[PDB]
């Protein structure tokens, strides 16, 4: 089974869903297998009623679709769409917290409110609204007005871009027509202009493209900004990973999919109904994280993680886990089947992300409570149906430091220097003991055994002193495999990082150092990792392409890690991909995205399939910004 | 080449591409075959980078997608973004003529003006603007800013679907939660709802689909609406299609693509320049239209239609193309190549429209008649570069007759009735004089042999008696056969529905009739038949779904004329199309789109692509709804 994850809480449910005869993510991909060449290399179209057209990538005939539309121009216009699905996922997302914010402080759901008033008046202050005088409601009401005016075209562009750049890079970005002027504009634009019988010119296609990356990075510093004021920023937290994190005799509740507006009230909702659960049976109802929403909650409650992305299905297999709460996004559907061998209750709440066979049961901010119990009281009842059966949870688990938000991370440098709390980052760039900063993102993809590549490159970078940040399911493969355990320092790191992390974690009182890996949340909150690296661009006066800070997608899966990496690149960052994305149909393409749009945004793809060369890719490029700034290396 | 298209101006251009070794659509189709099964199914994702995923559609594995996806939910996704890609396009063209609006009535364009203040009032009165005391122009900005407020959220649904079906549709409608919350908001909650792990859920899926294909419609309306202010409602016009139309000893130039904001403009502009075209040696410019952007000019101004759709190309064959002047959509990029061998100078106009080895001229509203002049001395010259060369225009042409905007229609029955002018209409439908109406939309598309179905169909359907109305490509297919002649009708009429066409022609002092076909524009006039057919629901105080009206997208090809198909369904129509979408893969999707969503809008698709059963089975559905309101049949 490690040959599917290396996880070994996932190998030993592999083997329970194997002789159980219960078909996983990894039997699917099995039966997949050849899967279709066009396809892979991007060279086949589906977008008019003439196709399905397709390039044989060498050969004879297809050489080109039947409108006309060249490899070059197929494989852009189906890059472009997958960007903007991710854009429209995580603006959806930032949406529907826009709108629950806005709920809130109009008094109409009474289950939220303004729980970081420092972080909202900050917000308002960088977007240019007047705080003084202000009621913290009406202060509110005007970041939720600017967050929905956002979306569309308007007399400025959109602020969760060019307010959260530096002005000299939103200054490099406006001189190409990258800024985006509304999220779901973008998102629009690209359909349009990849429809039949309109835009093919690979270099004009691609550049809409970074454009729209634009806009989810919109979305995603939306949603980040929007969750820390209703549920709160992130600071230090200690929890555990992996499935042992289950308990036989507790009501399991997962939290699985991606917005806080779901999580965050069941998790408050759940330790209400201890007793509840108690007059069941159950100790009491144990609420752990899957995916995105999982890390939401970890972060700003220390919810133990459960599982992520490709090895969901395994959490269900334990047979102790008697519900799932789903929103949206990253869900694999099976997971409605599996139930009906499994016992446990999937539950959907979210009106446009439905699963035939889940029950389903609306959620609405304005009776979050009242719709958490009912969800809850279905969890109760799934546990009580299976008093007397063994279940079988791994006895598997990490301990995981997170909570490391950019505002938890600029606290713990100012133990080491009050009134300039990025210097001592700096500091030890410049001096060696840190050579650069690596932020691991996205998904696991069943093509690359689970975790292989995150765990490979990071223990490379660790040993040549990178910081090493994280989120999304790359945080989460990282914390199941202890890279956020302390105790792990002195077997992991080079000993400048070990050094550094010794010294902010002893400064904060720790008796030892920060942990190998820092995590920065969900995947929205790869915009904190932008917060950090466009504070410290500001503190050197340099653009984000002189900085020595890299970004690598080593198992992306989704089309919103798709539109991450390209908004790395956009923003200035080597960004490594450690999967095929559906480009090598295409040289003029790759060479865009691998090399020329170097001299448009200074960022580029890495695309690397074996992690020891992608480490070494990473490190190079790491090293080739520390030359440029005039560093030893 | 009768294999190819039924036109014979295609055909003679089909053996002079063939013996000069000029690759076309049709040899490009040719050496596609034969197409993937999987995409001609819908069986087929790639929305994340595990798949490629293709499911069977009979025998073994694969079964399902690596992520669980089932084959009713990958058919679903897929074509819920079809229709979100046709709802970008018409909507993106209705958002640039917002804008040239608001730029128009700001002094920030004065090549653009409000030419029906009629129109502007009738608009405004019904998105509930007063008129009352106020400037023309700030009427029309406020128009304008309703325009662009229906793209996104607000505290109204979409003004441009609740204003302009009955209110009983749009309460069916309601109930069913189908009415847009914005246009742009849809296309990216669609692309949202169809990424990996979020809906899964066919009828979920497709209810949202039915949504955006409204936001499509909203898109379509507005457009129609906005260009009619600018650049006037149609009224009948008499002029002439096909190849024939060009003209050796003149400067022939092609306005291509969709948006009137440039054809309008190109159209004045070459008049002046005729003094400059003879000092060229040329009699003049000739310009000509080809698809919809054609269709707008030949509606408003009698412009002659060059060609259409797939043969699109054939124009260029002639030799004596001097230009082509696109803007967007539909415009085979093959053309960029073929212009190398036939001299056409190629231009492009839209900057999210560009087509590599085409010449760009930026467009600007605010320089609209110095941007056209430029454009027109290219063609001046490139007919200079010419002259000597024997060209090949077959000399094929027919008479048509067209500019029957809903408000023309209207006027040419009252007068047989001035005060109620449906009711002669209503009168006839009810004595069994006309059968019912019929609208032919949609494209060409290279696998059916070009304009055999919308001919066929129309043939079978005008000798029953029907009705029978076009736009778009489905107009210029009748048109280029003769369809638009009145001296065709006493061949191809039933003699009630020749009774109707001639009392009315007479009643028009035509001393003839109206034409055997009504064009009603362009695409985006789909929006006219919508109006007409909700005004005569409204007369006859019943929903659309019961009134004997019908669609046909015979030979259907972009993700629009899926988007208009769809939208027909969920206003309450029966709507054939004649090419297969790529829902032949799940039966519970097709069981849906063909029989339950009659429960659900009472529309339903007729997927038929022998022509003659088609129109057998479209005088079925109106002879249902014939007997259904008590008629004879
Ligand atoms: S858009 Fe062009 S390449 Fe794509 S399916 Fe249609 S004809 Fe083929
Ligand atoms: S979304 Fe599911 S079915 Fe589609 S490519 Fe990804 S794994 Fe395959
Ligand atoms: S031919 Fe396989 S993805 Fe289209
Ligand atoms: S397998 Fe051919 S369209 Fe994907």
């Amino acid at each position: 089974q490690n040959l599917k994850s290396t996880d070994r809480a996932v190998q030993q449910m592999l083997d329970k869903a194997k002789r159980e005869g219960i078909q996983t993510v990894w039997d699917r991909y099995e039966a997949m297998k050849p899967q279709c060449g066009f396809g892979e290399t991007g060279l086949c179209c589906r977008h008019c009623l003439q196709g399905p057209c397709r390039i044989n990538p060498f050969g004879d005939e297809p050489k080109v679709g039947i409108c006309g539309a060249t490899a070059e121009v197929i494989v852009a216009r189906g890059l472009d769409r997958s960007i903007a699905a991710g854009a429209a996922g995580h603006s959806g997302h930032a949406k529907h917290l826009a709108h629950t914010l806005k709920k809130a402080v109009q008094g109409k759901a009474a289950s939220y409110m303004i729980k970081d008033r420092t972080k909202l008046h900050s917000i308002a202050k960088r977007l240019g609204i007047p705080t003084e005088g202000q009621k913290d409601e009406d202060i509110a009401l005007e970041v939720a007005k600017a967050a929905l005016a956002d979306f569309h075209e308007k007399d400025t562009p959109v602020l969760w871009v060019t307010t959260v750049l530096p002005p000299s890079r939103v200054k490099v970005l406006s001189a190409h027509g990258l800024i985006p002027a509304g999220i779901d504009h973008e998102i629009a634009e690209i359909m349009h202009r990849t429809s039949m019988g309109c835009d093919a010119d690979a270099q004009n296609l691609l550049l809409g493209g970074l454009r729209c990356s634009l806009a989810d990075l919109a979305g995603c510093y939306m949603g980040t900004d929007l969750a820390d004021i209703l549920f709160g920023t992130p600071a230090p937290v200690v929890t555990e990973s992996n499935l042992g994190v289950l308990k036989a005799d507790a009501v399991n509740v997962a939290v699985h999919g991606h917005n806080p507006v779901l999580s965050d009230i069941i998790v408050s909702v759940s330790k209400e109904m201890e007793n509840e659960a108690r007059a069941a049976g159950a100790t009491g109802i144990n609420v752990v994280g899957i995916c995105c929403t999982g890390n939401e909650v970890l972060m700003r409650h220390g919810i133990p993680a459960c599982t992520h992305s490709v090895s969901q299905e395994m959490a269900m297999i334990t047979g102790a886990l008697d519900a799932m709460i789903l929103d949206y996004q990253c869900i694999q559907p099976s997971v409605a089947t599996i139930a009906e061998c499994t016992g446990t209750t999937v539950i959907t709440t979210m009106e446009m992300s439905k699963i035939t066979g889940a029950t389903h049961v609306n959620f609405a901010e304005e009776a979050a409570v009242e719709n958490a119990k009912q969800i809850l009281r279905l969890a109760i009842d799934t546990f009580k149906r299976r008093k007397g059966k063994p279940v079988e949870i791994p006895n598997i688990k990490t301990k995981v430091v997170a909570g490391f938000s950019t505002e938890a991370i600029i606290n713990a440098l100012s133990k080491l220097n009050a009134n300039d709390p990025l210097k001592p980052l700096i500091d030890n760039v410049v001096n060696g003991n840190i050579r650069g900063v690596c932020l691991f993102a996205g998904c696991n993809n069943v093509k690359v055994p689970q975790d292989q590549n995150f765990t490979t490159i990071a223990r490379k970078l660790l040993k040549q002193n990178v910081l090493v940040v994280a989120t999304g399911c790359g945080a989460g493969a990282l914390m199941r495999h202890g890279f956020m355990d302390p105790a792990n320092v002195d077997e992991l790191c080079g000993d400048g990082l070990k050094a550094v992390l010794t010294a902010i974690g002893e400064a904060n009182g720790l008796g030892g150092p920060l942990p190998p890996v820092l995590h920065m949340g969900s995947c929205v909150d790869n915009s904190r990792a932008v917060a950090l690296v466009a504070a410290l661009a500001n503190r050197l006066g340099v653009d984000l392409d002189r900085l020595p800070v890299v970004a690598s997608a080593a198992e992306a899966m989704h089309e919103k890690a798709v539109a991450i990496g390209t908004w790395a690149v956009t923003i200035g960052l080597p960004t490594h991909i450690g999967v095929l994305p559906p480009i090598t149909g295409s040289l003029p393409v790759t060479q865009i995205l691998t090399s020329s749009v170097k001299d448009i945004t200074g960022g580029y793809f890495i695309v690397e399939l074996d992690p020891e060369t992608a480490a070494d890719k990473l490190l190079a490029a790491i090293n080739e910004r520390r030359a440029g700034l005039g560093l030893p290396w």
